[PDB]
C-alpha cells in the first residue's frame, strides 16, 4: 500500500491552531503550537495489519533551538523526546520520524510539546508500512 498522509487539518490539536502563513505546506495548512508547554497534536491512525509503521512528520523550525516531542501511541509513550531540530528557516519543510508497532485498525498517535517555546510548525504525518524495521 502507498503511504497515508495525515493532513495537519485532520488531526485534533489542543493548545495549537492550523495557519497558512509560511509558505512550503501541503494541503490547506499546517499546525503552529502554541508558545508554551504541553500543546499537541493527534491523529486516529489506521493500520490495515499490526506490525512495524514508519510515523514520519514533515515540520519546520525557524529557531536555531530544538523543540522536542513526547510522542504516544494509544498513550503508551514509544518516544520520551523526539527532537525536532532547526530546518533553518520557517519556509523550509524537514522530516523527523519513527518507527512504531502498530495495532490492526485504529491508533491514536500524538505529539505533545515539552519545552516553553511549544512544538515545531506541523504540515502532516505520513504512515507507511515499515516491516523490515523493528521498535
Ligand atoms: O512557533 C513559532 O515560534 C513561530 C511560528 C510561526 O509560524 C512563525 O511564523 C513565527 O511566528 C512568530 C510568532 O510566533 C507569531 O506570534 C508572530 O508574532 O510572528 C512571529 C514571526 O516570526 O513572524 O514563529
Ligand atoms: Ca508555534
Amino acid at each position: 500500500a502507498s503511504p497515508v498522509i495525515y493532513q495537519a487539518e485532520d488531526a485534533i490539536i489542543y493548545n495549537a491552531i492550523l495557519e497558512t502563513v509560511n509558505a512550503g505546506y501541503t494541503g490547506s495548512c499546517y499546525v503552529n503550537y502554541h508558545n508554551e508547554v504541553g500543546g499537541y497534536i493527534e491523529w486516529n491512525v489506521n493500520a490495515p495489519s499490526s506490525g512495524s509503521y514508519a510515523l514520519i512528520f514533515r515540520y519546520a523550525n525557524g529557531t536555531t533551538a530544538n523543540r522536542p516531542m513526547r510522542i504516544t501511541v494509544n498513550g503508551n509513550i514509544v518516544k520520551p523526546s523526539m527532537d525536532f531540530v532547526s530546518t533553518g528557516a520557517w519556509t523550509t519543510w524537514n522530516e523527523a520520524g519513527i518507527v512504531a508497532n502498530l495495532n490492526q485498525g485504529n491508533n491514536v498517535i500524538r505529539a505533545t510539546a515539552i519545552a516553553s517555546d511549544g512544538g515545531p510548525n506541523v504540515d502532516y504525518l505520513k504512515v507507511f508500512s515499515a516491516n523490515a524495521f523493528q521498535p
